[PDB]
């Protein structure tokens, strides 16, 4: 199952940011609030905004930042790519240890879905190879963030900005750089065709082996290049060197070399399951990373 | 599959140790709640006479830790399968809360913890056979399940054990088990499980709301004729209150409840023929009608 990180350290950072009647969520860390820059847009400006021009018209006193009903005074503002940074006069006492990270496709993270600065729910998301996520976002959710927690430290990796015609979602890292080819404009935009996250399918096969479900292990191996060329014909992602390395721990735990598992997967792609199941499913799961597999099995 | 934000519960988790047994406790005001089997040794667990084992314990045999800080136990009592440890310190992070006993088919969020530290949060349902399909490992006992309404946390589950099939069992916060289970180290089977029909229907309505409707059809059915088929396939019967509960989703989608029942009947008799619904190859039954509504 999809297991999220405990959300409390992030709940303690959520605020709301309002310009006129446009309200979205912001992230309050130390004395800075981060939020999507389109908070400065009127509904009519979103159709195609000139962000630099809209911002020059704004002053600190135009931004309403609230933690609950308590206003936080803004003392400076700047735009960094597609995010606004609002300097406020109070350092957030609940600021966790944190960092800003830019994740790769296939990586998973927890989303704390928020409305009006109030958290509604937490769930696990995977960044697709086409740089969309299958979120559960409604109007007012922008500025909700995605994150991982490692020991004491919250790694923020996603801030929510928009929905695409197909129902999937797009956003930025906390430096305001979109994942994928998207722009924060209320225009119709299409994601590239999606593909299957090979490194996560391999993680899932390793998980199956750990649990004693290993009928699919074959006697063969392959080169990485040969595997990548075959996998693309089945709309699977090619593997990177980094993928091979993050499978290291599971390969060590099972004694199954990464390239042997690749050969087992190739046979499943070429011959199908033949009516068999793996971990109680005829479908190969691609939204559990190698870290997720280790998280849940211990 | 969306869980409630877990912060209000994280601020209540502590570590409870007795002997070489460690698990989690729930610290509310000046009381820590935890599974009573913490007082057992390996031998005691086979057939523990808990009242006899507990009378032999002193307050100082319980080590309670909230982070780096030890909380001194100044008294203890047992309520069914839960131990209540009175401590000298009040938890300033205690939320507004209540203890509820949930009904089968209801959902809740689980904050899985180890050594008093939160590790993950996820949504579970109380199965009709009163197990839960959780993800709990060694040391997870005392992890709790909850729902949040406005500011109020309703605690409904505390974790005690894993069955041979890999599913999980536990108590309400009064210490009464869900199901016919006992906190002893013996292999226990559950009753035959069934599928939560009202939840399957809610999930089908969710699939429609999200623009998927390949499973719809032009048939209909009476409630009783649907229930005959449901019971044949070990689905729970659908009551008239269930139908009422599903009204909002039926209105939203323009699909009468009994029409969706006819769709589910077709799926039960014909399978899915390799298709998927909301990504799943199986009919999902751990989303309630309220869950679907809150998220759509
Ligand atoms: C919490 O103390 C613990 C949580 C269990 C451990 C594994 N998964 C869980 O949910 N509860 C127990 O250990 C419980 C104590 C009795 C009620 C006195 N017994 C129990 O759950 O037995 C089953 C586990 C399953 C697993 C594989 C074999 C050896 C261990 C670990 C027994
Ligand atoms: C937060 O402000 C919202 C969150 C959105 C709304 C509902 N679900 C979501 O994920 N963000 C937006 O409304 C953005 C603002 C602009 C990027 C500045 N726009 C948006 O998401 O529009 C959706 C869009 C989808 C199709 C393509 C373009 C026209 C319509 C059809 C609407």
């Amino acid at each position: 199952r999809k297991m999220a990180f405990p959300s409390g350290k992030v709940e303690g950072c959520m605020v709301q940011v309002t310009c006129g009647t446009t309200t979205l969520n912001g992230l309050w860390l130390d004395d800075v609030v981060y939020c999507p820059r389109h908070v400065i847009c009127t509904s009519e400006d979103m159709l195609n905004p000139n962000y630099e021009d809209l911002l020059i018209r704004k002053s600190n006193h135009n931004f309403l930042v609230q933690a609950g009903n308590v206003q936080l005074r803004v003392i400076g503002h700047s735009m960094q790519n597609c995010v606004l940074k609002l300097k406020v006069d109070t350092a957030n006492p609940k600021t966790p240890k944190y960092k800003f990270v830019r994740i790769q496709p296939g990586q998973t993270f927890s989303v704390l879905a928020c409305y009006n600065g109030s958290p509604s729910g937490v769930y696990q998301c995977a960044m697709r190879p086409n740089f969309t996520i299958k979120g559960s976002f409604l109007n007012g959710s922008c500025g909700s963030v995605g994150f991982n927690i490692d020991y004491d430290c919250v790694s923020f990796c996603y801030m929510h900005h928009m929905e695409l015609p197909t129902g999937v979602h797009a956003g930025t890292d906390l430096e305001g750089n979109f994942y994928g080819p998207f722009v924060d404009r209320q225009t119709a935009q299409a994601a590239g065709t999606d593909t299957t996250i090979t490194v996560n399918v391999l993680a899932w096969l390793y998980a199956a082996v750990i649990n004693g479900d290993r009928w699919f292990l074959n006697r063969f191996t392959t080169t990485l290049n040969d595997f990548n060329l075959v996998a693309m014909k089945y709309n699977y992602e090619p593997l990177t060197q980094d993928h091979v390395d993050i499978l290291g721990p599971l390969s060590a735990q099972t004694g199954i070399a990464v390239l042997d598992m690749c050969a087992s997967l190739k046979e499943l792609l070429q011959n199908g399951m033949n009516g068999r199941t793996i971990l109680g499913s005829a479908l190969l799961e691609d939204e559990f990373t190698p870290f997720d597999v280790v998280r849940q099995c211990s």
